[PDB]
């Protein structure tokens, strides 16, 4: 049941002067430390709902369940997403898959660029895997609805728009914050999330 | 731990000519049984899930848990608010907090009858206990999503207002089965309910 | 500006066996007639809103206008989706555009009667027209919400799996109708509606 | 059609040390000023699209109507609510009315700022008037949900909950942010607001 806030790949200050350092550290040690406590503790309650049959209990869970786990699972994807080594295009299939499925790698910029400032409220932009279709698919999920758990979709790049990620340094102007953030997205996590589900 | 189709406790015909036989045949017998059914199924992949830690499961699990275990809370509870001794009208506390909370016995059933042939598509009327209020409130729910896992009011008499609750025998007129309704309604257990639920 | 009840292009009666006369007119004549009378009388109410700048009387009459304006456009499309002389296989481009998206022309049916047996209460099943990706695309929606208007697809057939379409001939038993309704699918308007949309 | 910017009552810097200027400011002249211009274009289109018939576009723009008109609706009460004379308790009848619903004074603010920090993602807490069970009541609203359109209750204070109305000064402590809050309420206005209902 036990869930467990997962170390950063890199220095909180790393990803400077994209996203500062302060937001990093509220980010990682606050909102995300908060979502996993929460996760686990909204678990153990399910655990004792369903070892006795509380059908009622369990449906008055699942709005924590799905906003905490959600909330871990999302966060947990976008660090990795995130590299100071980061920023480019990325290449081999990937590239290929992009252009196929969006006509250009600007023309996909430009597409969940769209999808992410149009969020109205909390909630994730997503490049995600079609499995079913074998094709690329973009998608925005309100507050911390998890791609996968509600779309069926494979996650590949999450950009989160909370204004808690980026409203400190950039402050409303949620396009400034998704132009910075393409210099520090990581190509080779992305690229290893595709090639994991194509056998 | 697992849960099973309560036994009707009265005849398939009993509530006739009000709701016909066909009608609570199918509805008890094929509706609530497939409820249960999916219910134990949805239950056991859910432990699964759990046991490994797997949110996303969890959350791919919930629209199928809601659906099939409130739909056995819900008739569960409307077979009970059913009998062929109903009708009439409730006595003691009863009615006093009906008449205090909606102004007389007949403007609640007014208000009842509006929230149920208001529901768009498929969906439950309820007359509710609000314990934290310590009065009644009127509520509707779409689908099978059960009144207390939802909002917490604790469900006192349920008016099923899904097409297969009448569609047999009063076509397209909703109107028409909730004027039928209130000569089957076991007011007895809709005061125990209330009284169970009152320190 | 006024909307009008759509005359039936075959008699009550054509679609027998698959569908009985007595579903086909409950479903025209009266379920259908309701929708476009109070879409009228929504719209009306709407234009007095708008016209004062009354937003909170706009943001009100959402659920009614988007219900019954739903259900217009879809039972629209519906009975010109169907016909007497139906059923088979679609020719040219649309058969073509079905093998290339969905493998073969039998598995898209296995997706389509998936998708519209998985609606949970009341709603449709949807073959539309992704015109941005240039695909065909299956997708479910809900109660009356239309699928051009809340997902931007283009609707090119639709399945109403609300219970009223089929409960008085299938009683509970959903997958019999989806087998008997392929028998009359009139694929001629669904590759006109194709062909419409492609440049 | 045409909504505007309402002025402040007060200066930007006003509130503090309770909200900073620079909060308020961005609030004011930003967040707010973006609401009202995309309500009147939302509101225009919407013009043409009931003027010709068309439902899917009426249905399209359905979100972006409730979303800024909303957003327009909230604030525009919201500053109405906030006062640099504000703080303390009500009296009269309003403070009778609270003690009378929710025991106490300290009680009602205990309820609405477990309302307030209880509000997954953006959103509002709001203390509202049912005029048909003439009591208060409590209520949440998501992102910007108007009170008065989406619940039918009267709106006499607004928590604005959405991460920029805190972010800047209170980081993500919500319950920091709600305890300074109170020391700006303006009950007048609240009083104003309450008793425009009772004739
Ligand atoms: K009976
Ligand atoms: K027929
Ligand atoms: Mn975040
Ligand atoms: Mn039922
Ligand atoms: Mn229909
Ligand atoms: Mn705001």
């Amino acid at each position: 049941m036990k869930h467990s806030l997962p170390d950063l790949p890199y220095d909180y200050g790393a990803l400077e002067p994209h996203i500062n350092a302060q937001i990093m550290q509220l980010h990682h040690s606050k909102h995300h430390a908060a979502y996993v406590n929460n996760l686990n503790v909204t678990e153990e309650k399910y655990q004792e709902a369903l070892a006795k049959g509380d059908v009622t209990a369990q449906i008055a869970l699942q709005p924590a369940l799905k906003f905490n786990g959600g909330g871990h699972i999302n966060h947990s994807i976008f660090w990795t997403n995130l590299s100071p080594n980061g920023g480019g295009e990325p290449k081999g299939e990937l590239l290929e898959a992009i252009k196929r499925d969006f006509g250009s790698f600007d023309k996909f910029k430009e597409k969940l660029t769209a999808a992410s400032v149009g969020v109205q409220g909390s909630g994730w932009g997503w490049l995600g895997f079609n499995k079913e279709r074998g094709h690329l698919q973009i998608a925005a999920c309100p507050n911390q609805d998890p791609l996968q758990g509600t779309t069926g979709l494979i996650p590949l790049l999450g950009i989160d728009v909370w204004e808690h990620a980026y409203y400190l340094q950039y402050k409303n102007v949620r396009p400034d914050y998704l132009k910075a953030i393409w210099n520090v997205i990581n190509w080779e996590n992305v690229t290893e999330r595709y090639m994991a589900c194509k056998k």
